[PDB]
C-alpha cells in the first residue's frame, strides 16, 4: 500500500510517533518520504547481504529476521514480512526502538542526509489534525 501524506501523517500520529522521543511528526513523514516514498512494500538489498524493509526501511542486520543475513540479530523480534503490512503498527514500534538506541533518527541515513535541518512542518502542512 502506498500511503498518501496527509494518510500516513493521521496513522503515525495514532501509533503514538508523534514527539516520540523529541522528534515532531514532520521528521517522520520526511523520513518515510525519502526511505520508501510511502510504500508499505519497498525493499532494498544492502551490500553487506541485509535487506531494509518497510516504509521506514528497517535493516535485517540488527532489528528483525529475514532467514538470509548471516549473524545478524533480530533484536525487535519480529519477521521481517511483518514490516510489508498495509497496518504500520509493527513498523512504529520497530521503530521507537530504533530512535531509542542512542544515536536519534540518525540511524536513517536519508533523514540525516535529507531531512535533518530543514522545514520538517512542510510536510504536515494542510493536514487535518
Ligand atoms: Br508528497
Ligand atoms: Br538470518
Ligand atoms: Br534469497
Ligand atoms: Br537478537
Ligand atoms: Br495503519
Ligand atoms: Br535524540
Ligand atoms: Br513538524
Ligand atoms: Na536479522
Amino acid at each position: 500500500k502506498v500511503f498518501g501524506r496527509c494518510e500516513l501523517a493521521a496513522a503515525m500520529k495514532r501509533h503514538g510517533l508523534d514527539n516520540y522521543r523529541g522528534y515532531s511528526l514532520g521528521n517522520w513523514v520526511c523520513a518515510a518520504k525519502f526511505e520508501s516514498n510511502f510504500n508499505t512494500q519497498a525493499t532494498n538489498r544492502n551490500t553487506d547481504g541485509s535487506t531494509d524493509y518497510g516504509i521506514l526501511q528497517i535493516n535485517s542486520r540488527w532489528w528483525c529476521n529475514d532467514g538470509r543475513t548471516p549473524g545478524s540479530r533480530n533484536l525487535c523480534n519480529i519477521p521481517c514480512s511483518a514490516l510489508l503490512s498495509s497496518d504500520i503498527t509493527a513498523s512504529v514500534n520497530c521503530a521507537k526502538k530504533i530512535v531509542s538506541d542512542g544515536n536519534g533518527m540518525n540511524a536513517w541515513v536519508a533523514w540525516r542526509n535529507r531531512c535533518k535541518g530543514t522545514d520538517v512542518q512542510a510536510w504536515i502542512r494542510g493536514c487535518r489534525l
